[PDB]
């Protein structure tokens, strides 16, 4: 049985939010969208083991968009980290282990490093650590411009699974709709300088285990390889590109119990 | 002005090879389909800036066929890197830098291993460290199948441009036909377990320079980026995929001598 509900903070965001299953405390954090609908399936299978597991749309976004403007404008990993330790509170989780990918990977990475008591361990997947002019140049586009353009480059290039991207639904796809304007606006240029991963020896002896898209171009994330493998840091691989929990569900759930697992 | 001849060397290889330029000695080795008019604008560019840049089918490939079996099956990083300073000994290339990708990239690394006096440096792109068994498999069907398969992944997964690599043309196209299974069934098995990547401390300090492709997906060479950053190796991107001498000719032989400039 799946909460679904909805829960303040005191910077001023009202969060939609999710949760199923009774156990440690597993949290999916989204990527830049925003939009923790795409976790559903997954969510049901991780907690399916013996975990509790929570996930939420981001400030802003989908419907959690009842926020400030500081929350989803100029938007940095440490801001990030900041809202969901903040919702965490909230929700009386005290020890969490976490997922992120993109603006999400940054953001559990920040909580590793910024709250290491709360983090029992991070997995972060492709985390943005250099500056798309594609991307960001979207930004000074008209709202609508900007959703056909980014709806096309998620359905078309980078789900990993088509299929299973389109397959979310019509409801999803109307809330990412808005959404990727205000991504567009609030993530690309403030996000990558905002790693957290320029401290290679903050990540040393970490418990943080760190994956890329195998179907994704080396060029896009060949970074997060080189940094990972300087820190010492565990580094592999999922299938799919940037949301291997749409396209392939399975695969990732079995690998966030793994992983949690080796970790309690 | 450019040289197309062949020379014999004493295991029995009749190369055909190409030469333009004057300078310090740089030496393209071809990656597993072993046809050299891959380089052809590259040579010329290269050349310019104050090389002599040689190339050569490899044996039991192209024009290079008059060679015996041994040469061509069951095939090595070790025993390329033998038949490549036996064409050297016999052109009088005493000092010489190279590139290699595939096959070529694990050859000119047995070669900066194995006769180090002889190699100024060393460019490897993308070496093949594990089987692979859609590969492998193709060994077994017939000839002409296996050219209609690999012609195929060619022209529309992994030459890193199709345009280009159409454009090579129809003479080249027709001996990359003969030379598909003569590769299949010489090199996928035999290659990987070859790597001589498996001493990290042996590359380190080397003057070798690795390379990945920009838009290959990022699990077929995962590894190297892994390997090198461990052994200190110097590590980056080029564009297109397998082939960036035929896709990005241009960019290619800026970085073949710009990196060899680095080492006069
Ligand atoms: C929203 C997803 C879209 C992936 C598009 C994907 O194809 C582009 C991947 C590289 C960029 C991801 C990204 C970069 C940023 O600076 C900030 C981000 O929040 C993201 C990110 O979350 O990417
Ligand atoms: C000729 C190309 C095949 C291109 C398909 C290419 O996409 C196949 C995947 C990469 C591996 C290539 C490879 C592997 C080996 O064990 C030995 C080899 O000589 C190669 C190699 O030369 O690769």
């Amino acid at each position: 049985m799946r909460t679904r509900s909805t829960i303040s903070t005191p910077n001023g965001i009202t969060w939609y939010y999710e949760q199923e299953g009774t156990g440690p405390d597993v949290v999916l954090v989204p990527d830049g969208l925003g939009e923790c609908q795409m976790f559903d399936s997954s969510v049901s299978q991780i907690a399916a083991q013996g975990f509790r597991v929570t996930t939420f749309d981001m400030p802003g976004m989908s419907r959690s968009a009842k926020a400030p403007p500081e929350t989803y404008t100029e938007v940095t990993a440490q801001k990030l980290a900041s809202y969901v330790i903040s919702v965490l509170d909230a929700l009386d989780i005290k020890h969490a282990t976490v997922w992120g990918c993109a603006s999400g990977a940054s953001t559990v990475v920040a909580l590793l490093l910024g709250y290491p008591d709360r983090i029992r361990n991070a997995m972060c997947h492709e985390l943005p650590t250099k500056l798309l002019d594609h991307l960001s140049n979207t930004a000074v586009l008209e709202d609508e411009e900007i959703s056909k353009i980014l709806a096309n480059v998620m359905l078309n290039d980078v789900s990993g699974g088509s299929e299973a991207w389109q397959a979310m639904g019509d409801e999803v796809h109307a809330r990412l709709h808005k959404n990727y304007p205000v991504w567009a606006r609030g993530y690309p240029r403030t996000i990558p300088p905002s790693a957290p991963v320029k401290d290679l020896e903050a990540l040393r002896g970490k418990p943080l285990d760190w994956t890329v898209g195998a179907a994704t171009p080396t060029e896009s994330f060949f970074d997060n390889i080189v940094t990972a493998t300087k820190a010492g840091v565990n580094i592999g691989l999922l299938p799919g590109m940037h949301f291997p929990y749409v396209s392939h569900p399975d695969v990732f759930a079995k690998y966030v119990v793994e992983t949690t697992q080796k970790h309690l």
